[PDB]
């Protein structure tokens, strides 16, 4: 059984933190990767080995058709149902969620190669900026 | 343009503590997630949009032939320098990671239809099983 191949699901943990803290790796880093989940993929062809592992937090999906209402959860973010309405205001993508939280929605649009998003709640508003892998 | 199909990954952040203390989330898990990094897949269809989010801590990526040298900088982790060896124990994947932590490697195998970790560094022994997805 030397085929290792597939996409592996972490099912248990023993002795996370001890082992990383024997590679002095500090305090606030172990505490965040103890809480996450791990997820393995092993491509192995002949001899030759690639692995890759991830983290992972939390997934988050959603589709939508532009100038149809729907009524959304935010999944894994706060887990509130919404209802949202994506429109265009020029070539930005602007959407509105309806609900519990005052002032909520975002904007998306891009220009060269970066996507340039806007999330706003109550007065916050969070600035992020994505480049294209 | 309205076309923002592609993977996108987050270069820079910003107010996202703040914007999440708006959204009423626990300091518990916001800590967590100021400092993941997200990978966002737009698929467009003229109107209709599917997103689909990732947030990541960290990645740890390997590619390697069984029984040759190899020279690994553990940034993602303790941000060492190694001179790692695998080979082949009968089914048992086995890996020596020279440097200054002694006793340092992992061990790999599949038993049943489970596959089996065990990470080494020292005096400390992490243990870990995946199931294939
Ligand atoms: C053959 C399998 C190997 C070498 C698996 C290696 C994975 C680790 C040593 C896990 C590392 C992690 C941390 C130390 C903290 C957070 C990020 C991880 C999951 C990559």
């Amino acid at each position: 059984t030397r085929d290792q191949n597939g996409t592996w699901e972490m099912e248990s943990n023993e002795n996370f933190e001890g082992y990383m803290k024997a590679l002095d790796i500090d305090f606030a880093t172990r505490k965040i990767a103890v809480r996450l989940t791990q997820t393995l993929v092993i491509d192995q062809d002949g001899d030759n080995f690639k692995f890759k592992t991830t983290s992972t937090f939390r997934n988050y999906d959603v589709d939508f058709t532009v100038g149809v209402e729907f009524d959304e959860y935010t999944k894994s973010l706060d887990n509130r149902h919404v209802k949202a309405l994506v429109t265009w205001e020029g070539d930005v993508l602007v959407c509105v969620q309806k609900g519990e939280k005052e002032n909520r929605g975002w904007k998306k649009w891009i220009e060269g190669d970066k996507l340039y998003l806007e999330l706003t709640c109550g007065d916050q508003v969070c600035r992020q900026v994505f480049k294209k892998k």
